[PDB]
């Protein structure tokens, strides 16, 4: 099948190599029981979504929690921990990533369960403190689950993994949660459009605000 593999990649050395290069450094750690039934299964061009709907891999609708505020997010887009060009085994595995997630290569997302009125797993302190929900419609990626089946370690989360990172350009918004309880919806101006998304999901009580590069309230953390 085709794939676009590590389009959305911020680290250049990440880039610059070939997919199967890549797909070696995601799978040279496997065990042999694992390599017997399991796939390195990078998202299709064209996949059946989380409600048994075809789309493309850009119309997914991925999820990131993180704590980081969009001063940071949409400037830089999402950067890997490890960047370096030489990493450890440990940093670059993808079963280890899912099983662990020790600092890696990779940036985790979870998939929109369409069929449960757009529910996304959610962390343990997911309501303590400031947190965003930064919303992803990425080319590529690894899907987690489809790559390990029942061997999947916590297939709860509905991993979509991205070694090299995301571009900011396929982040469109960002829920800002203050104790878990939301305060602004931060639109990026520099969302790539695939088009035929459906509405950023927000009240009528919520307010809307476009980011810019510096932005006053654009800077809040812990
Ligand atoms: N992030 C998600 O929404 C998400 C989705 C699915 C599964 N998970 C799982 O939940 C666990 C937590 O994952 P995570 O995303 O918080 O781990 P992470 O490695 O991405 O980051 C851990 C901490 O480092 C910070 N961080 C990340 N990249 C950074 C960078 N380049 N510079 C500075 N700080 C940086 C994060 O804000 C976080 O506080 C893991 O087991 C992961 O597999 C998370």
């Amino acid at each position: 099948y085709m794939t676009n593999g590590i389009q959305a990649a911020v680290v250049e050395w990440i880039r610059a190599l070939d997919l199967e290069i890549i797909s070696l450094l995601l799978s040279r750690a496997w065990p042999m029981a694992l390599l017997a039934t399991s796939e390195l299964r990078w998202r299709p061009t064209v996949l059946t979504d989380t409600d048994n709907v075809v789309r493309l891999d850009r119309r997914q609708r991925l999820v990131r929690w993180d704590r980081r505020p969009p001063n940071e997010i949409f400037l830089d887009g999402f950067v890997p921990i490890v960047t370096r060009e030489n990493p450890d085994w440990e940093e670059t595995d993808l079963y280890g990533f899912a099983k662990n997630n020790h600092p890696s290569i990779f940036v985790s997302t979870t998939k929109t369960q369409r069929n449960k009125k757009k529910y996304v797993w959610t962390p343990r302190n997911a309501n303590r403190g400031i947190v965003y929900q930064y919303e992803i419609y990425a080319p590529g990626g690894v899907d987690v689950n489809d790559s390990f089946s029942d061997a999947s370690p916590w297939p709860n989360q509905m991993q979509v993994a991205f070694p090299g990172g995301i571009q900011n350009i396929y982040i469109r918004s960002a829920r800002e949660l203050h104790n878990g309880r939301i305060q602004r919806i931060w639109i990026n101006p520099n969302f790539l459009d695939p088009g035929d998304l459906e509405p950023i999901v927000s009240s009528s009580r919520t307010p809307q605000v476009i980011w810019r590069m510096n932005h006053p309230d654009g800077g809040h953390r812990d």
